[PDB]
């Protein structure tokens, strides 16, 4: 198991725009095209995004050129970011994955907001960050994905998601 099979499991793969689970346009394996209701501002989006006319419609290969951008863009967002970067080089190799997962998901400054969490990860202590994480809005909208990375902080193993 690795960053990518973790979430691909967690976002699927959609070759046709979707709406997310807070009702943003969507395409791939959890691209977020943009926040705005239109239909056609998002198809605008994902033309730029992929460099020719889709009309809506992608295939597999262009998911995952996708896929790849936007997790090397986390990863290098969490080293940019000052308040993620050194919770990021405190952890082991299974839990660096969860923390890029919630960065994938909500972005730097979404993950870097959970302040108190970061700081007992920090600081190793595993069940207590994990109580902490699950008050959060993140947890109640989105409670199975949440209990999986929770899992995963809290053991350091992949049984959540095997
Ligand atoms: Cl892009
Ligand atoms: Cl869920």
């Amino acid at each position: 198991m690795n960053i990518f099979e973790m979430l691909r499991i967690d976002e699927g793969l959609r070759l046709k725009i979707y709406k997310d689970t807070e009702g943003y346009y969507t395409i791939g394996i959890g691209h977020l095209l943009t926040k705005s209701p239109s239909l056609n501002a998002a198809k605008s989006e994902l033309d730029k995004s992929i460099g020719r006319n889709t009309n809506g419609v992608i295939t597999k290969d262009e998911a995952e050129k996708l896929f790849n951008q936007d997790v090397d863009a986390a990863v290098r967002g969490i080293l940019r970011n000052a308040k993620l970067k050194p919770v990021y080089d405190s952890l082991d190799a299974v839990r660096r994955a969860a923390l890029i997962n919630m960065v994938f998901q909500m972005g730097e400054t979404g993950v870097a907001g959970f302040t108190n969490s970061l700081r007992m990860l920090q600081q190793k202590r595993w069940d207590e960050a994990a109580v902490n994480l699950a008050k959060s809005r993140w947890y109640n909208q989105t409670p199975n994905r949440a209990k999986r990375v929770i899992t995963t902080f809290r053991t350091g193993t992949w049984d959540a998601y095997k």
